[PDB]
């Protein structure tokens, strides 16, 4: 499967393969986006930063994010990614197992 | 788990989490890298291009790669990634299940 990411979508589900799902996520300055938690289907989230700067908030601590950062957040944790810089935070994400339907809505728990 | 990729390693494994393994791979102009096949542990390979141009050769067909390209190559297929451009082909890769040990050598066939 193939796609050319334009990195201009707030959240766009790309495609899945054997229980791994890819998505494009661009966060505007001052914005933040959740992430899979325990409310819907649980999933690990792998996030790679193409550009911009920000932070990942998880369980009670933070991880700074910059161009080139790769973070793997294990399923079962409330978390969010926030753009703390002044330029778009462009990211590519991988969920294991898949966490969303094609429209970007979370899959149901269990 | 966290890491800041510098994108200057030919192949650096990284870390794994629940059967998914990440690796940095930078292919110099004119070079190629053969991903997991059926000789060692089988694994799907997800490759995202950060910089550069090239192509994925899977079986008997090709797929052009450019900055922003994301390709998912299913396990069990002989394939390679080649840099047909004149600048470094910088990529980040994800393998499911893990396909290499910490030093970058393929894991044996049959887990």
């Amino acid at each position: 499967q193939y796609a050319t990411l334009e990195l201009n979508n707030a959240f766009k589900v790309l495609f899945s393969l054997r229980q791994v799902q890819a998505a494009e996520m661009v966060i505007a300055p001052g914005d933040r986006e959740g992430g899979p938690d325990n409310r819907h289907r649980g999933a690990d989230q792998w996030l790679f930063v193409v550009d911009g700067a920000g932070e990942a908030i998880v369980d009670g601590h933070t991880q700074a994010l910059q161009a080139g950062s790769l973070i793997a957040i294990e399923r079962g944790q409330a978390h969010e990614i926030r753009n703390t810089g002044d330029t778009p935070l462009k990211t590519v994400n991988f969920y294991h197992p898949p966490a969303y339907d094609a429209q970007g809505e979370p899959l149901p728990a269990g």
